[PDB]
């Protein structure tokens, strides 16, 4: 029902991954590095309480009458609900407070790809704040108190919410699948495999920044999918976009979700075909993303797609080289990246008197 | 997880416990054959048998002919029903064709304009809608889109509505919800169980004076901005002003528990509770049925919010017209904004197997 907040690394990376998630990221309006810091404390603080489930500050009820609450008071009688909070900085921070020179070299800005739509206002941001939880009222209360608390230090730039499998009606080694119909996180990095995450998710002291040992590198991609056009498309289209069936989510070929693939029987575009580490040099991503539908356009549309969320240890070796070799995929048919931010997130929380960002800050 | 029953004298949706999802859509016919649309209707019915029971649409979601595209999209598949039900309703607007014009009920009244309203017309109005609830919100989208492209060519979608959690309760033995400004909200609702209240108050009955709406109701749509910037800097007395319970508890101002009675006298005069009692309004009572939403942020660095408004009643001009002409002076007023709106005629529910949406009218 909870899940640890204090760790070398933060939650909500290799941890059991939640129902849902609000992702908001924050631009800083302060230049006032101790002003930051400041906030930096207030937010570790709150979300101590947060993640154990109890109200921010003196609470929702029962103070000064005279005085606005310190929590909004939506998720009292809620439960932790899993709740995680994962905070993360963005390039454009490192141009404040005189921290240029701390920029990770691994924390690269992305290059433009082919078909890329990114709408500027639901890309980048100073900081990002992850909030999984398996209630969505815990989690988007999570958002609204820290944005409160940060009010005039900070302004929210875009958020999402997103939404995974139902854990109450769902069994937990079922694969979820994706609003294309398709099982999603068959092949991934999972949170028990400690030295796959050290060789390819955290940050390590050799890999020259040391006071981003232990933390990630995060990609977030707003993938729109055209969901009319891909369901007007025939069952063998869609299985030959992937390289394994529908029902079963088995490599073509196979029997099993779980076989692995041969390569050679998919067809030379197919996504998992283009994505496999062997196809890559051997980069090997931790997914963690969300699907989402916001609504419909004005064109009576389905607003939906992937929140496409990848941690690794670089970005440069990650991220960059796999949506690089997808520029040929047969999905890019029925996708559209149409927002994009990349953020260093830092270790973890060690106990309770550290905080957020205190490796960078000191 | 469980499966609601579709079929009955009224249809699920309303009386039924309030599930956790909503995900409702209004669409435009676009089609003049009436034949066409009630072939519509009756696929739209078979459909819902399908999916209220977790089971695909049509011959299923693999499986057929690879050259064709699968009747069920299958993003739901291995999930559970999830207590779905799909509630249709009937627009005003929607008696302007097919000759129906007659046939339009009295009680389906067009609402009058309201000081305050800022109605977008885009997400206004619409000639049908389909109320999908669930407690899996993938369960609610797949509905909705599987809805939408059977109904192709006859139908569009005009506007849709998330709602990410409830802030309404059928059933008073169960925690009441809250809406995001922190209070419960539903506390004094009609029941499921009550059913000489639900008789009085929901259902339309053949004497009311429209024959084929017997065992329908009337239901009124409204999407309400909350001003959170504003409310949250409000003291908390302030805020337990404005509605006349306190937070916490949610009791009436003086008593202890939820669950006690108002006494209306103690409340301020221009208190929500007192202003929306029934005792204030001549008796008139509604079935409220709303969920909360967020749609991103304003584009002016907050978090956007709001209630999604939905009040079933046994006619429009002896509930929801009363009561909130009466809120013209409502202290809540200050911290909301009505921004869409809309009303349809709810048909009786679906006897048996052979029955279909829509059948007393058509
Ligand atoms: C809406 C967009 C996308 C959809 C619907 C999608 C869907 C899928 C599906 C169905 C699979 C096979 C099952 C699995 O192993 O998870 C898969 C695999 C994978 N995808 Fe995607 N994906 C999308 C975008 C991306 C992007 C943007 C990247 C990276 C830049 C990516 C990287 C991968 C990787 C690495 C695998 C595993 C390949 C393997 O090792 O077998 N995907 N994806
Ligand atoms: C964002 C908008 C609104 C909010 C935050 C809100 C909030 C509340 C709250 C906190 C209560 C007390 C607990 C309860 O009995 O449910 C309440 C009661 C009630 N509300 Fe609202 N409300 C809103 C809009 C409306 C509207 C538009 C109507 C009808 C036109 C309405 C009608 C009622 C009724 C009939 C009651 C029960 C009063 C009683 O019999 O004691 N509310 N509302």
């Amino acid at each position: 029902s909870a899940v640890p907040f204090h760790g070398a690394h933060q939650a909500g990376i290799a941890t059991p991954v939640q129902d849902r998630l609000h992702f908001a990221a924050f631009d800083v309006t302060t230049e006032d590095r101790a002003a930051f810091v400041a906030l930096l404390k207030e937010w570790t603080a709150a979300a101590r309480r947060l993640t154990a489930g109890h109200a921010v500050g003196e609470g929702a009820y029962g103070g000064l009458p005279e005085a606005p609450p310190d929590d909004t008071g939506e998720a009292l009688g809620l439960k932790p609900s899993r709740l995680t909070l994962t905070i993360g900085f963005g390039p454009s921070l490192f141009t404040r407070f005189g921290l240029a020179d701390l920029r990770p070299e691994a924390l690269a800005d992305l290059p433009k790809f082919p078909g890329d739509n990114l709408d500027r206002a639901r890309s980048g941001g100073d900081l990002c704040v992850q909030a999984c939880a398996d209630d969505p009222q815990v989690a988007v209360h999570a958002i609204r108190n820290l944005a409160r608390i940060g009010f005039g230090k900070v302004v929210v730039r875009w958020s999402q919410l997103g939404f995974g499998k139902t854990s109450s009606t769902t069994p937990d080694k079922q694969t979820p699948r994706n609003l294309l119909g398709f099982k999603d996180g068959t092949r991934n990095i999972a949170g028990t495999e400690k030295d796959r995450l050290d060789r390819f998710v955290w940050a390590a002291e050799k890999d020259g920044t040391p006071w981003m040992t232990g933390g990630s590198y995060l990609v977030a991609r707003r993938i729109r999918m055209h969901i009319e056009t891909w369901d007007r498309a025939s069952l063998q289209e869609q299985e030959d976009v992937f390289g394994r069936d529908k029902g079963e989510g088995a490599p073509v070929g196979k029997a099993k979700e779980r076989d692995e693939p041969f390569l050679k029987a998919m067809k030379p575009d197919a996504h998992v075909r283009l994505a496999h580490p062997d196809s890559n040099g051997g980069a090997t991503l931790l997914r963690r993303g969300y699907s989402f539908t916001d609504g419909t356009d004005g064109l009576g549309r389905l607003d939906a797609g992937l929140f496409f969320l990848a941690y690794q240890r670089d970005i440069r070796t990650g991220f960059v080289p796999v949506q690089r070799n997808l520029a040929t995929d047969a999905l890019n048919e029925y996708i559209q990246h149409v927002g994009s931010a990349v953020f260093a997130v830092p270790p973890g929380v060690r106990d309770a008197d550290d905080w957020w960002g205190s490796t960078l800050f000191g």
